């Protein structure tokens, strides 16, 4: 054989299936990334629960907000604050209903309009934050840990959020085809979605494992979006690629 288990879990391999329906996006040249790789986890874990695979507006996350104007194409923010935003007007409109275009990040939230889907129906959040986060450098020393906890989340959820540094796949030879060995910094600044994984034979014939990482940089970008990293990476590093996976805690009803 199937699609995902513990030890292999690949959705995009199978054309007929809810998450491989979700199309990769681009974020554009605003810092947004906080909203696609939310507003996936969201889309996927509303896959898992019988839904169709409608994409969530973008533009009205990052446009209608409480309090003083942001600069919201300069300034990314977290996945805390999206559930902040989703709490506080309680509609998710559908990317048809509002689509996204980067330069458009900061006009007047719209007036939701009688025709239009909410994609947030029926849905809330579980006490008590609401999500649940890891660090990575917290399971320095118990990695095989980390590795499980996400891998449970993807597959009961379809993903989890994740962050990492942007210049980390900035390398002059990336390619999205070829297993990545890549060190992580201390901090991070691009949130990505982890959505599968699977084992590999390494350049030196040894077994390995990798996450598949979602990116929101277009399907141009790596590989089809999608880029494959090694979940433990070269020995030498400090710190590990992932820096930080988040999981939305939320309850919706099964099927739609
Ligand atoms: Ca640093």
């Amino acid at each position: 054989n199937m699609f995902c288990n513990k030890e292999y879990c690949n959705r995009l391999k199978d054309e007929n299936n809810c998450i491989s329906n979700l199309q990769v996006e681009d974020q554009g040249n605003c810092d947004t990334s906080w909203i696609f790789a939310s507003k996936y986890h969201l889309e996927t874990i509303r896959c898992m629960k019988g839904y169709e695979p409608t994409k969530i507006s973008a533009l009205y996350v990052a446009n209608c907000y409480k309090g003083e104007h942001k600069d919201r194409c300069d300034e990314g923010s977290s996945p805390m604050e999206f559930l902040q935003i989703i709490e506080d007007y309680g509609f998710l409109p559908a990317e048809s209903n509002y689509p996204y275009n980067y330069v458009k990040v900061g006009e007047q939230c719209p007036k939701v309009e009688d025709h239009w889907m909410n994609l947030w129906d029926n849905g809330k959040i579980l006490h008590g934050k609401g999500y649940t986060a890891y660090e990575s450098e917290r399971f320095h020393d118990n990695m095989d840990a980390f590795v499980k906890i996400i891998k449970t989340e993807v597959m009961n959820k379809g993903s989890v959020i994740a962050y990492i540094k942007a210049e980390n796949v900035m390398g002059y030879e990336f390619s999205g085809k070829k297993v990545q060995n890549l060190c992580g910094d201390d901090t991070a600044d691009h949130a990505v979605n982890i959505v599968g994984y699977g084992n590999y034979v390494n350049s030196e014939g040894e077994k390995k494992s990798y996450w598949i990482v979602r990116n929101s940089w277009g399907p141009y970008w790596g590989d089809e979006g999608y880029f494959k990293v090694d979940m433990y990476g070269p020995t030498h590093c400090h710190f590990n690629f992932i820096h930080s996976v988040v999981i939305f805690n939320v309850d919706l009803p099964m099927n739609n």
